[PDB]
């Protein structure tokens, strides 16, 4: 590798293991559109078995970018609009509070205030569509944003509901197959355990548990080279020869609504480039808080913009994971933990590293 990116990755990431406590890492850094690895650590404690570029990692929340690329496809297919009302993919949902809430709320957190998990109680078709029936919005559509799994998570089900493929199925078929995403799972299946990092929390190895709606939302695991080449993908779209998966990584990355410096993107999440880290890091957007934040309309949507800062944070109970990119410059890293820490210190590096190397 360059001794630049050798350094700076090295300097940066070796104190943050230390700091944070974390069993194992791998990162990858995309310079002038070519992947470098780096690993430490180890994905199994008990068995001594070291992380690998070949180690799956819980992508926790960085799920929700295969999930808005998935739903940008079926745009780009005609299966789907995204200004289409959710009643139109659910005709079941007929509760009053429904009417106005289209598949771009569920999207982008805008609903009106989705909670933050499905209930754990909810275990079938029935149960699903009860709570959804019974949720009370708090404020009207697309007026404030509040992060919630049971929000994107919906968006998955129903934006694949049309294809008449399950939603794994569709993933595997349409995302991860096309892409050349080998190691990338949705459920690890047994070929791989062998590979499949343990997750630490509070000493204790775990993987995360199965839940309604968990694949769209948080169900994805993958390897180190499989993330860099999702990276590249996101950087640089035109290169990829399906059209409808290059227009749906256009569409995911587009601009829908803004709360301060943010813009939420379909998974994805932008700044304008050069970006002051601040807010990312110490203020409102360091991702700490569960935070309801009114957003204003992008009218229409901003597409794509090349400068600019997109990136996605991920956790499980076990794992933490970071995604960053600037497709103006060539330029990304991913960050995958065994452990999970604190947001602001995965940001913190992330932009140490690529600061360093634009
Ligand atoms: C305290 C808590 O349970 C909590 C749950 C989710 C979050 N969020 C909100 C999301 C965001 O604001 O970006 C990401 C994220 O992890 C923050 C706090």
């Amino acid at each position: 590798a360059p001794q630049q990116i050798n350094d700076i990755v090295h300097r940066t990431i070796t104190p943050l293991i230390e700091q944070q406590k974390i069993p194992g890492m791998a990162v990858a850094v995309i310079y002038q559109g070519k992947p470098y690895y780096f690993t430490w650590g180890y994905a199994d404690i008990a068995k001594k078995q070291p992380v690998t570029q070949q180690t799956l990692f819980e992508l926790g929340s960085v799920s929700k970018t295969f999930t808005g690329v998935l739903g940008g496809d079926a745009i780009a297919r005609g299966e789907i609009k995204l200004s289409d009302p959710t009643t139109k993919y659910w005709p079941e949902l007929t509760a009053k509070q429904w009417n106005g809430i289209t598949l771009l709320h569920l999207a982008t957190y805008t609903a009106g205030g989705l909670p933050l998990q499905v209930p754990d109680e909810v275990k079938s078709s029935s149960d699903l569509l009860r709570f959804y029936q019974n949720w009370q919005p708090a404020w009207a559509p697309g007026t404030q944003r509040l992060y919630a799994n049971s929000s994107i998570g919906l968006f998955g089900a129903l934006a694949v509901k049309p294809s008449g493929l399950s939603f794994e199925q569709a993933m595997q078929t349409r995302v991860f197959q096309p892409l050349k995403l080998n190691h990338t799972w949705i459920n690890v299946p047994p070929a791989e355990e062998k590979n499949y990092a343990w997750g630490y929390r509070e000493g204790k190895a775990v993987h995360v548990s199965p839940g309604a709606l968990d694949a769209e939302a948080y169900g994805v695991k993958s390897t180190i080279e499989d993330m860099a080449r999702w990276v590249q993908s996101n950087l640089k779209p035109l290169d990829i020869n399906e059209k409808t998966l290059q227009q749906g990584i256009q569409l995911a990355q587009s601009r829908y609504w803004q709360t301060g410096d943010m813009y939420q993107g379909l998974g994805w999440e932008m700044l304008d480039w050069p970006v002051n880290p601040d807010s990312i890091i110490n203020g409102s957007d360091n991702k700490i808080a569960l935070a309801a934040r009114p957003v204003k309309a992008i009218t229409p949507p901003t597409p794509a913009v090349r400068a600019s800062w997109v990136h996605k944070t991920g956790a499980t109970g076990g794992f933490g994971s970071y995604v960053a990119f600037i497709p103006e410059k060539e330029l990304g890293i991913v960050m995958l933990a065994n452990k999970n820490y604190p947001n602001p210190a995965r940001v913190d590096a992330a932009w140490q590293i690529l600061n360093a190397l634009q």
